[PDB]
């Protein structure tokens, strides 16, 4: 017997688990549509070139790389993404709105995640968009502002104190990755002080990070600190669009990636249950990084398909699906069957989904089948009905025409 | 600048070819739906045990396989039917049968990756199977605007070059490999040279040739005789297709064999009727494979696999792949700055109504945002100024301008 179960950390879809996975997707899409989002997709395969960006990410870490050259099986979609713009220069029309559901890859070593961007919107209405769109998402599954939200926070408060302390710029994407932990604090503040930070640049730090509104970081930065103006627009906008419940500010918030520059967000569950359900910033300087002649706008998200399931599965939101089609044909011998498939055909061209019972089998069995698989409707082809011009309809028994039988 | 470019072999899928991708990839999913066929899905990452089948194929010599750090020897699938095989194997008894899954992988090789839409029936021991396959094969191409003038099925049965190579005393274990060299008929030289290496004597090379030269179903009957297993299932199939509508798509070609080991009986390939292009798809009925696998019982399986890549040239030839500019039903135009949160309010009903729907994003003169709107193939645009909205209304225009109350947007 070969080896039934998957290569390690990898999961099968039979029906049954990808009926759900669907489910899930159909939002993604359907949200995305909603929001005016366009389609996109690039190769699983990678160069490595791509990830090194050198700031002990955990993203680039865990990385599924090997040699052919030096390639990886992609550990994010945001690297591709930017590829595919700096590829297309000037001919991009901006501001442009991508998406994506891409399997991911590290060495659980795989997962979907659904990635929303937009590429050239200087202002916080995209993230305002993003957020919103992440919160649609989640309501279209049955989720409630009861259930989730989405906290909010800017990476400049922690820049201008971390840039104050006479700290070199180059170490506020390590330290932010740093940050991001805060495992014990005793082991969140020796990692900072290996990348060279003084105690009192450690204190600024953790006092920021527990600040618990956007008035206390305005005394601490200004009221005019961009930061400030910047998460006042946000909420102000996702407050007018609707979605206010969904959304608050957390000054620990500043994400895992390096390249972040501006808003962070992150949904999480009400309860404390779970990890992070989708997360996401502004990353304003990544294409610049890459080469791009001009600084280009970026914002956008990531949205596992993991750690959501689990949670409408604890929600009871996520009932077996079970398979239907509208109707089985049933041949009531294998002497009707020229003439089951000429009605199996006119029922598909009239966009029906149906089945015809393949192998030989008798009729009774033929009706349990059609149950089984969830069919609205059985159709018996009996050789009586069919000198008439009809056939057995039986819902889930009348004699029809056929050509009123759609 | 980093590498812009993909990975060798590899296809990006910006807005516009992931639109033609999309169009295509829908009407697999429909057609599969309408059907009745399940879909599936397992990891692109595969044990390359799986695919170890020593018949000298073209699938698995081109396999795109390495060495994990923790010393496994995996692979990036070629393609699907030994995952599909995998996960049936894996449920057992527990599965109900007939099953019909079907499935659209990217398969690899080392173009070195494409999209291959699956689809398998499970359970049926009769051509039946064959029959839908092929139908299902042809109304997907039918769906794409192409015609049974355009296109075609070729259909055989490996059980009759089974019976000749059978009667010229060949070991059964030699078949799988012979049609694995038969596929390939470079040039005739080269496929005879490659028959003695296995150890075919030229007379049975001989018979194997005039077999696959022979024209029609009758002919096979003249030599293997009209009650021969292949002869029957033949004209099954053919009456079925017939019965069914498609008679016009589907044909008779003795020299279709496919280069995968497992196919034991009926097997099929898709034409362009110009000659121009390679195969548009292929199948067969692979009966022993979950046996070759361990399963305790035969199981009946029959299955094809219907490539992105050549049907998609196809349909450009054939001027039926128009670019798909993207469209969205509204685009939201605030004034100014002062009316984004009103066009918010109004954005959110739009799509609480289940329209697709943008909000121009940055600051831009009204104008702007209506050239904006025409190039995301806007079919209304909203303008939400402060004139209209004191009244309870906004400016729709149509792609001139009339006011409208918000209740009556959707
Ligand atoms: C719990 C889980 O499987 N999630 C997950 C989260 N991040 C990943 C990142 C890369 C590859 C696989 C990943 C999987
Ligand atoms: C035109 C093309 O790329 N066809 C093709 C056909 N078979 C393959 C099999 C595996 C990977 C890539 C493949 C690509
Ligand atoms: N790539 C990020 C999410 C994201 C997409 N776009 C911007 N951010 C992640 O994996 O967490
Ligand atoms: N796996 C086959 C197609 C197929 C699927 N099922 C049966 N046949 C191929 O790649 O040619």
């Amino acid at each position: 017997m070969v080896e039934t179960e998957p290569v390690q950390g990898c999961r099968d879809f039979p029906p049954e688990a990808m009926r759900c996975r669907r489910h899930l997707f159909d939002v993604f899409h359907a949200t995305a549509k909603t929001f005016g989002f366009e389609e996109y997709d690039a190769p699983v395969l990678e160069s490595e070139e791509l990830y090194i960006r050198k700031a002990g990410e955990e993203i680039t870490e865990q990385m599924f790389n090997f040699i052919t050259h030096r390639v990886a099986l992609r550990p994010e979609m945001t690297p591709s993404l930017a590829r595919l713009l700096l590829g297309k220069g000037r001919s991009l029309l901006l501001p442009a709105k991508w998406y994506s559901i891409p399997q991911c890859w590290r060495y659980r070593r795989e997962h979907y995640q659904w990635n929303m961007d937009i590429v050239g919107v200087k202002s916080v209405s995209a993230e305002v968009e993003l957020v919103c769109a992440a919160c649609w998402a989640m309501r279209s599954l049955g989720l409630s502002s009861k259930d989730v939200g989405i906290k909010v926070n800017s990476r400049k408060v922690l820049q201008t104190v971390v840039e104050q302390a006479g700290v070199t710029s180059d170490k506020f994407a390590p330290v932010c990755v740093i940050v991001d932990k805060m495992i014990p604090r005793e082991e969140v503040e020796a990692q900072l002080a290996v990348l060279g930070l003084e105690p009192t640049v450690v204190d600024a730090i953790t006092t920021t990070l527990s600040l618990k509104s956007i008035d206390e970081i305005a005394q601490r930065v200004g009221e005019e600190h961009e930061a400030v103006k910047e998460l006042r627009q946000f909420f102000e906008q996702v407050e007018a669009y609707g979605y206010g419940d969904w959304v608050l500010f957390d000054a620990s918030v500043v994400r895992g990636l390096a390249y972040y520059t501006g808003i962070v967000f992150e949904g999480f569950d009400r309860e404390g249950k779970f990890r992070a359900l989708c997360g996401g910033g502004r990353y304003d300087n990544l294409l610049t990084t890459y080469g791009s002649p001009t600084p280009i706008p970026c914002a956008g998200f990531g949205f596992g398909d993991c750690v959501i399931v689990e949670l409408l599965q604890e929600k009871r939101l996520l009932p077996d699906i079970p398979h239907v089609v509208d109707d089985v044909v049933i041949p009531f011998d294998e002497s009707m069957r020229p003439h089951a498939l000429a009605v199996l055909r006119r029922l598909r061209d009239a966009g029906r989904s149906a089945d015809i019972i393949l192998d030989k089998k008798k009729v009774v069995q033929a009706f349990n089948y059609a149950d089984r698989v969830g069919a609205v409707r059985a159709v018996l082809v009996a050789p009586e009905e069919w000198e008439r011009g009809e056939v057995q309809v039986k819902m889930l028994g009348f004699a029809v025409p056929l050509d009123r039988l759609v």
